[PDB]
């Protein structure tokens, strides 16, 4: 598995993203790559 | 390979975890992702 | 893949370092993890 590229979807404490970006939540179920 | 889950073994600069969870000792020899 | 280990080549936003190390630019095109 990879790490996260930018705006892709990621899952706190399961699929994270590729340093600089962080997981942030941009609706109610979903989180995105952003950074 | 994937990032590590929560209360699995990690390794500090080898086998880390998924964000948010952060590589703790838990004893001599052993690190687990905390958080 | 992996997360990348100390003193191997990384690339911030696409291929990231295992924690705790960091990815820091070494030259005006390459990244290494440090730390
Ligand atoms: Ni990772
Ligand atoms: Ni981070
Ligand atoms: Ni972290
Ligand atoms: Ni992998
Ligand atoms: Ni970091």
């Amino acid at each position: 598995e990879q790490c996260v590229k930018k705006d892709e979807l990621c899952i706190p404490y399961y699929l994270d993203c590729c340093e600089p970006l962080e997981c942030k939540k941009v609706n109610w179920w979903d989180h995105k790559c952003i950074g």
